[PDB]
DNA sequence: CATCTG
DNA sequence: CAGATG
């Protein structure tokens, strides 16, 4: 956690780059289990040969660890941090809609900057365009003070459209957090579930509402169950407009909301633990359901849930207010 | 995983 | 349809 930190981090830069710049998914994958195990390891790696002793710990990586242990740095790492072609891809990639693949293509087309981007707005698709257009706002964190205002609206509109709608803002926002990076709404309706053959209007009617009153600004992607968008809290009394925020809305069959809601609320660490305990208690949990474990090895059959409560109960645990769902 | 592009 | 992004 700090005894093998540098090692783990270097491996991290390394792994990362393999994947992003080079295409080296193997290599890339290599660095990763390696950092992973070194990460676990209870001692102070004092040499490469010592490391080597580990699994995922090959010869090359050991070598690397040596030079790093030997001297406060790594040549290769130094060589990669410089290289404009590398840095380019790390940067282009910051654009919502641009991934590595794309970051590569452009650079080899010579697009390497924001400007470049604008100049070539013809070459980007819709998401990418939006991504570019709001590059700044998009990197800005979201203060819970705004979150509540947001949340405030979404909920009232969902309401007006149908009293029966069920909306929930999950996320860290949900677990307490002072700021969040995006608004994530879990949505369901009685009239929608596991068997119930579809109902797209279910998701599309609210989307519409939100754009109605202009809360929703743009559409990143709009499917029948998940919508990727952009929103914004009406600029008050003109002088202070708000940043454009990323936002997601997703329809859930009523018969699987809470596992969802639970799941989406995190934290990753809380899940796992919760997950592991369910397992003890003779169960299984995932994003959609909780099932009683047969002994034959495994086994299914969806336990029935009406709240986050029903879940804990199942695994017979202390209900946790979201705030304390940290770890 | 669900959506988009081409 | 494969392949990309979030
Ligand atoms: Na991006
Ligand atoms: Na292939
Ligand atoms: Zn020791």
């Amino acid at each position: 956690e700090t005894l093998n930190g540098g090692i783990t981090d270097m491996l991290t830069e390394l792994a990362n780059f393999e994947k992003n710049v080079s295409q080296a998914i193997h290599k890339y994958n290599a660095y990763r289990k390696a950092a992973s195990v070194i990460a676990k390891y209870p001692h102070k790696i004092k040499s490469g040969a010592e490391a080597k002793k580990l699994p995922g710990v090959g010869t090359k990586i050991a070598e690397k660890i040596d030079e790093f242990l030997a001297t406060g740095k790594l040549r290769k790492l130094e060589k990669i941090r410089q290289d404009d072609t590398s840095s380019s891809i790390n940067f282009l990639t910051r654009v919502s809609g641009i991934g590595p693949s794309a970051a590569r293509k452009f650079v080899d087309e010579g697009i390497k900057t924001l400007e470049d981007l604008r100049k070539n707005e013809d070459k980007l698709n819709h998401h990418q365009r939006i991504g570019l257009k709001y590059f700044g706002d998009f990197e800005k964190r979201i203060p819970r003070e705004e979150m509540l205002q947001m949340q405030d609206i979404v909920l009232n509109e969902v309401k007006k459209v149908d009293s029966e709608y069920i909306a929930t803002v999950c996320g860290s926002f949900r677990r307490g957090a002072e700021s969040s990076g995006d608004m994530d709404v879990l949505l369901t309706h009685p009239s929608f579930t596991s068997e119930s053959t579809k109902q797209p209007k279910l998701l599309h009617q609210v989307v519409e509402q939100l754009q109605k009153v202009h809360f929703i600004t743009d559409t990143l992607s709009k499917g029948e169950t998940k919508f990727m968008g952009v929103c914004q809290l009406p600029s008050k009394n003109d002088e202070k407009e708000y940043p454009h925020r990323r936002i997601d809305i997703r329809l859930i069959p009523k018969d699987q909301y809470y596992c969802g809601v639970l799941y989406f609320t995190g934290s990753d660490i809380f899940n796992k633990n919760m997950r592991a305990h369910a397992l003890e208690k003779g169960f299984t949990i995932n994003e959609y359901t909780i099932r009683p474990l047969g002994v034959t090895g495994v086994a299914g059959e969806p336990l029935p849930v009406d709240s986050e409560k029903d879940i804990f109960d199942y695994i017979q645990w202390k209900y946790r207010e979201p705030k304390d769902r940290s770890e």
